[PDB]
């Protein structure tokens, strides 16, 4: 439903990817965008599709924009521009200055010394749910674990309810991968509604989750409103409900094809690190963007005020000239090269606890469950977005060959 071309783009910086779907998803999601970095596309296009944008297809391009918030600005991060006018989350769809006291909040509830803290908690359900699991020879590792771990982790830090998940994981993928059931201005006040009742008994009965901290803390040198706390939380039900989870199924996705990776890591335990690393260049998955402040010329291409740019934060790690071999996973990679975790002001407040989350999966998954594979027949579907997504992955072991820990 391509739009048509603004009077100011060129014929010839026009390319049509859609980023909700697109050309070659069955390739794999990693394996479609990478299609922009193909010898035949500029540098910079514009896409008419979902409204017409800008997308910069290359490391050092993404970074550069997403070192220059002035002209850059995350007021409407999200594609399509009525996402992302609506979007309003806290602190990313502010820019420095403004942002900063937010972010060290957010960053207060969920940053390193939260992580530690939780260790034991986080530690304890990867290991008993392996354990559940590993006798049935047998899981669709999305559901079975790719959501429960780091979800409940993620309910055990906010200390919301559990029963809570299936609503919050619904709206939040209506924010990511919509299901056009819904507008993301509509997922978010579903949101918002569910949020404000609680944000309104914390600020009453002032607790230690992220909640009650985020609900009762202080910013700028005041108390923050019961209005930004809201703002405040619902980034945080997205990383915390939805990139994580994802990301897990993207790598057992990979451990499952490719036994060596499993070989390797099973005896070289110190090598995790690293390969953790490699699966978030490889598996990269989040998109969003910009706005432009003003018009301006970048590398010799004429942005207007008000324009949006998708800069792939997953692409920049897929990029052939800021890594050798780009598709091809390497496990002492000399440098990983990425943006995974985005690049400039609004660096991922969430990595520590992804990583920690990534890490003890792969140490405890191929400690107890070394060897399993894709359930066989089965062609793995992916979909595309804002942050890109596993459908389904049936997984299979023979039982004897696991261990109880
Ligand atoms: C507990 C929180 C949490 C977890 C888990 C988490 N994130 Fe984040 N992420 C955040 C928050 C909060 C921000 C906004 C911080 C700021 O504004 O400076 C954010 C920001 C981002 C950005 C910034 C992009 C933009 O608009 O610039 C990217 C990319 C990102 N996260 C990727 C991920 C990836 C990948 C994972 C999965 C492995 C993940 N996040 C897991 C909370 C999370």
């Amino acid at each position: 439903n391509l739009a048509p071309l603004p009077p100011h783009v060129p014929e010839h910086l026009v390319f049509d990817f859609d980023m909700y779907n697109p050309s070659n998803l069955s390739a794999g999601v990693q394996e479609a965008w990478a299609v922009l970095q193909e010898s035949n596309v500029p540098d910079l296009v514009w896409t008419r599709c979902n409204g017409g944008h800008w997308i910069a297809t290359r490391g050092q391009l993404i970074r550069e924009a997403y070192e220059d918030y002035r002209h850059f600005s995350s007021e409407c991060p999200f594609i399509p521009r009525e996402a992302g006018e609506a979007y309003d989350f806290i602190p990313t769809s502010m820019d420095p200055p403004e942002q900063r006291q937010f972010r060290a909040l957010a960053n207060q509830v969920v940053g390193m010394p939260v992580v530690d803290k939780l260790e034991n908690r986080i530690q304890e359900l990867a290991c008993s749910l392996i354990e559940s699991l590993r006798p049935q020879g047998q899981c669709n590792f999305t559901e079975d674990y790719a959501e429960p771990f780091p979800i409940r982790i993620f309910m055990l830090l906010a200390g919301l309810p559990e029963e809570d998940i299936p609503h919050l994981k619904y709206l939040t993928d209506q924010m990511t991968r919509p299901d056009g059931s819904m507008t993301f201005a509509e997922a978010k006040e579903a949101l918002y509604d569910y949020l404000i009742p609680i944000i309104e008994q914390r600020r009453q009965k002032p607790g230690t989750d992220a909640i009650s901290i985020v609900a009762n803390g202080q910013v700028n040198g005041r108390p923050i409103t019961s209005d930004e706390a809201k703002r405040m939380c619902g980034a945080l039900l997205v990383g915390g409900l939805d990139t994580v989870v994802n990301f897990l199924s993207f790598s057992m996705e990979f451990l499952a094809k490719s036994p060596e990776h499993r070989q390797e890591l099973i005896e070289r335990p110190e090598r995790i690190p690293a390969a953790c690393e490699e699966l978030l260049r490889r598996f990269s998955l989040v998109a969003d963007g910009r706005i432009l402040t003003s018009d301006y010329e970048f590398h010799g291409v004429q942005l207007k005020k008000g324009d949006q740019i998708l800069l792939p934060q997953m692409l920049s790690g897929l990029d052939e000239r800021e890594n050798a071999a780009p598709m091809h996973v390497d496990f002492s990679r000399q440098k990983v090269s990425h943006t995974t975790f985005g690049h400039g002001s609004h660096l991922c407040l969430g990595q520590h606890l992804a990583r920690r989350e990534i890490i003890v999966t792969l140490k405890e998954w191929l400690t107890r469950i070394p060897d399993f594979s894709i359930a066989p027949g089965a062609q793995i579907q992916h979909k595309s977005g804002i942050v890109s997504g596993v459908q389904a992955l049936p997984l299979v072991w023979d039982p004897a060959t696991t261990k109880a820990v």
